[PDB]
């Protein structure tokens, strides 16, 4: 099983959502964040103006999925997110160790 | 040492910290996130109503232990969180390559 | 590739940021955070007073990097970050398996 993190534009939130439960995603959580960095019409991070702003509104998705369905959600949060423009976004996989279920105390085999 | 993400209802916030404490852990930051997914009088993720809205608030823990603490931990989670209804979330465990104090520039052993 | 999170005081942010784009950083994602635990004036987590709140807010600093840079970062974290106070944070460091680049598909060496 990995962990996927994906930082996409706000308005996208919707149609990864849909498009991730057609795949069969049960969950997803999701945390509005502050991205620095790729801007159209800016070259920098840090700019440090007194009145002006550097972030921009973000959202992160995290999923926790099988090893082998890793590769279409990949490939369908890419076509949903996707805008061919700055600051698009990235996905992040990751190793999980250990998945529990607190309801039941029920154990995810973490390798499958 | 290992990472311990927990998504967990956002009333059993208090409980759960208080037992964490009593097993001795220091410290631990805390996420207010939307979840999307298992939710009683629903059976799906994306309804997508004009007026309605999907989510629910969730409360994500996030604490660093050693790794012989982490059963103790994932067990005192559960027993805290659970309510055995739809919704009480899941506990993901971590590998931490490396951890360091910030106040004195020194690091723990992460293979602690 | 390695994934650095770190937890410091808010007032921070800033210097943090401008110190990490000299270093040639172009991308961050910044959450607001409750932290518990580690405070001046206090020695626990959960006082559960009734009117009281035992939180304080932090700032959850996430940047990928590649691992190369790693040491080059986290030596800069500290010295912007630092005030030899209690409640300074900590640095995490964890392996990052895929980067993917959403707006052409394109994947970073994550082994880089």
């Amino acid at each position: 099983m990995k962990k996927i993190d994906a930082i996409i534009k706000p308005f996208k939130l919707d149609d990864v959502r849909e498009a991730l439960a057609e795949v069969g995603i049960t969950g997803m959580t999701v945390t509005e964040v502050k991205g620095f960095g790729r801007q159209k019409g800016h070259t920098e991070l840090y700019r440090g103006a007194e009145y002006m702003v550097d972030f921009l509104p973000k959202v992160k998705i995290e999923i926790v999925v099988p090893d082998d369905i890793v590769d279409t959600c990949v490939d369908t949060i890419i076509r949903t997110a996707q805008t061919g423009k700055i600051g698009d976004g990235k996905i992040f996989v990751f190793d999980v160790a250990r998945v529990i279920r607190i309801r039941t105390g029920e154990e995810d085999d973490a390798a499958i």
